[PDB]
């Protein structure tokens, strides 16, 4: 009665869009350096706790970094340890490592006073 559709022309990978359970637990590392690599971040942060995965935003056009990334800690205790420690130095400069924040809903009424 019902038929399933399949795609034949696929260029991008399909291993991320299936998982929806694991989302929270990541840390957004800001102000990284030009030398800081996802491996460097994993190597540096692995020193505070255990990391599951690391990611640094780069451009395939220039291969240059934007100065921000994330780190996925495999321990809830490491997030606690990092949360208490606000100061983080990398390449002799202070960067902005913080835990992800959720989105909020919208209230009622916008325009109350009409002319």
């Amino acid at each position: 009665m019902h038929h399933h559709h399949h795609h034949s022309t696929s260029v991008d990978l399909g291993t991320e869009n299936l998982y929806f359970q694991s989302n929270a637990g990541k840390m957004f590392i800001g102000g990284l350096s030009w030398q800081t690599s996802p491996d460097s971040l994993r190597d540096y942060f692995s020193k505070f706790g255990e990391i599951r995965e690391c990611m640094v935003m780069r451009d395939p056009t220039t291969k240059r970094s934007r100065g921000f990334g994330f780190v996925t800690f495999a321990d809830p205790a490491s997030v606690d340890k990092v949360l208490g420690q606000p100061h983080h130095e990398l390449d002799s400069k202070t960067i902005d490592p913080k835990v992800a924040f959720p989105r909020r809903a919208q209230p009622k009424m916008v325009t109350r006073t009409k002319k």
